[PDB]
């Protein structure tokens, strides 16, 4: 209906995490690859991405994002974000990246 947040977690155990999230949100993954899984959750509106970690023992934040409706929304956000003094990097618009002050990366992207 509108844009949704994208939470990408680096997880130590991809299979265990798929099963927990399937129970948390009541649905199975939309896509499953080696080392990668994703969920398109309708309520709460969310794109949850699970990325299999290499070394560490605990789940960490990999990146955050805002999944918008069409490519045109990406360009609108890109223009909005720049007029604000935020340093943006565009991929070609299909994706814009900005980084928060503590280093957390955000992508605004069309799916
Ligand atoms: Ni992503």
């Amino acid at each position: 209906h509108m844009s949704r947040v994208q939470l990408a977690l680096r997880v130590p155990d991809l299979e265990a995490s798929i099963g927990f999230y399937s129970k948390l949100f009541g649905t199975g993954p939309a896509k499953v690859r080696p080392g990668y899984a994703n969920f398109a959750i309708a309520e709460p509106p969310l794109k949850l991405v699970l990325i299999e970690g290499a070394g560490e023992d605990a789940t960490r934040l990999d990146h955050l994002g805002v999944e918008v409706e069409d490519s045109a929304q990406v360009g609108h956000a890109a223009r909005r974000l720049k007029e604000s003094g935020l340093a943006t990097v565009e991929e070609n618009q299909d994706k814009v990246w900005v980084t928060g002050p503590g280093g957390e990366p955000w992508e605004v992207y069309v799916v």
